[PDB]
């Protein structure tokens, strides 16, 4: 079943002009292009393009854009959103804004003191974290507003804008770099397990609840600069830790307002976790005063 974004939304296929690939999303390959009158008052635009493979049936063709204009009606600062799509001739192309940074877990690794890819950028200061803190709880309040359950919340599904801020959004790519992100839990599907909470390993489920927990180890992910949760635990060891209650440990030289925070995100019982709402009013009185102009929090939106 075919359904179409407004016309406002479908760019002409000469607009787009594909550079190179960036890499594998759900559907296919996603490219780094150029996108011509694409946004008001640029007259060019730095754009991610997926494609679905060519080996896609016409149903997963058609599911490909079913799903961009899913994806279409997810707009928040916070979130990676859809800039345009190209649905007539072949291939069709979902146009999407393209993060300057990267996902935030390979912009954290850039960060660290000896990283041959080191910006020049010193790790994230207390008031840099809370503020990408705030971006991330914000996007995802307002995806749970939409009712999403994102599931693979983690640093490798965040991006971050060439003025640092950080937003909910990825192409799709388990197997990637990060392909040891994620466990065959019992020989079965590949599972980010360590970012899992308790009861999603246990049993199976997933809610805006374990999105928290995932949350947090977000937040410990920019105190380590992404080192992976749990290193010195395997797959295994960390399923057993996890399910028994472990949690990641206090970071050092951190507030303990922050590590309190994290701490609550990591409660075992789902229920006496904070919602991104709540995470967000906990951060919000010290954040960048352009916050209130574009949060999902402070909107007429957040109802
Ligand atoms: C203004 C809703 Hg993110
Ligand atoms: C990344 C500061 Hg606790």
């Amino acid at each position: 079943s075919s359904v179409f974004v407004p016309d406002e939304w479908e760019v002409s296929r000469e607009k787009i002009t594909l550079l190179r690939e960036l890499g594998q999303g759900s559907f296919g390959m996603v490219y780094e292009g150029n996108a011509r009158d694409i946004i008001k008052g640029e007259a060019e635009t730095r754009v991610a393009v997926k494609t679905v493979n060519e080996s896609a049936s016409l149903r997963e063709r058609i599911e490909f854009l079913n799903e961009a204009s899913v994806m279409k009606g997810f707009t928040c600062h916070h979130v990676v959103r859809l800039l345009g799509v190209v649905s007539k001739g072949q291939p069709t192309l979902v146009v999407m804004e393209l993060m300057a940074h990267g996902d935030l877990k390979s912009y954290l690794r850039s960060l660290r003191p000896e990283a041959e890819n080191n910006p020049g950028r010193p790790p994230p200061t207390l008031q840099e974290m809370i503020q990408m803190a705030a971006e991330i709880a914000d996007g995802m309040a307002y995806l749970n507003a939409k009712k999403f359950v994102h599931r693979d919340l983690a640093a490798r599904n965040c991006m971050v804008a060439h003025d640092f801020t950080v937003k909910i959004g990825d192409f799709g790519m388990t197997r990637d770099i990060y392909e040891t992100d994620y466990y065959r839990k019992g020989g079965k599907g590949l599972l980010p397990v360590r970012w899992m909470a308790p009861e999603s390993l246990k049993d199976g489920v997933f809610t805006t609840s374990s999105d928290m927990w995932s949350f947090g180890v977000v937040l410990w992910e920019i105190t380590s600069l992404a080192e992976q949760p749990y290193q010195g635990l395997s797959n295994e060891q960390v399923l057993k830790f996890v399910m028994d209650g472990g949690y990641l440990d206090q970071p050092d030289n951190c507030p303990e307002r922050v590590t309190d925070l994290m701490r609550m995100c990591w409660q075992f019982n789902p229920k006496m976790r904070p919602t991104f709402l709540e995470i967000v009013n906990l951060l919000k009185d010290d954040l960048h005063p352009s916050f209130p102009e574009v949060s999902f929090f402070h909107s007429e939106e957040n109802k």
